[PDB]
């Protein structure tokens, strides 16, 4: 048993939820948040801007010391952080942006980070800006993650969608 509430369950291990990531974290206090980063860890927008604007610059901060030691990432690669005042951890996953010409297939690679981790609150990779089908994301995700992530659709329009359209 686990704190999460109102998800609706997709599969053994995946379940869904219309919350703000925000909300929601600082609510459950997560042992890890997924963000959804790009390589440079700039966090200025989507889901990565509003995790950052949430912990007052302080991600941006942290991910700055990150990069300038560490380089950038890999499409498809992540790195663990601080969770701030949201979580305990903050899992930087880096989806293919498809508005940058990114390969899809990277998307696999990229949720099979969070099997590095036994209980994660995460958000669609590669959804929202960074422009691919949501639906698809979340086929991927049921048919590569095997640990438990409660993933949050900020888009009730979005939410219902998914959910309606599952296999
Ligand atoms: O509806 C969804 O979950 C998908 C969207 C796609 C566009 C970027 N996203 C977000 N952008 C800015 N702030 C956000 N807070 C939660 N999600 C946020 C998520």
């Amino acid at each position: 048993v686990n704190s999460f509430s109102g998800y609706l369950k997709l599969t053994d291990n995946v379940y869904i939820k219309n919350a703000d990531i925000v909300e929601e974290a600082k609510k459950v206090k997560p042992t890890v948040v997924v963000n959804a980063a790009n390589v440079y860890l700039k966090h200025g927008g989507g889901v990565a801007g509003a995790l950052n604007k949430a912990t007052n610059n302080a991600m941006q901060v942290e991910s700055d010391d990150y990069i300038a030691t560490n380089g950038p990432l890999k499409v498809g690669g992540s790195c663990v952080l601080s969770g701030h005042n949201l979580a305990k951890h903050c899992l930087h996953v880096v989806g293919p942006n498809v508005n940058k010409g990114e390969d899809i297939q990277l998307l696999k690679s990229a949720y099979e980070n969070f099997n590095q981790h036994e209980v994660l609150l995460a958000p669609l990779l590669s959804a929202g800006i960074f422009g691919a089908d949501p639906i698809h994301s979340l086929r991927v995700c049921v048919d590569t993650v095997r640990t438990n992530v409660y993933l949050a659709v900020f888009d009730k329009n979005l939410y219902d969608k998914l959910v309606s359209s599952f296999l």
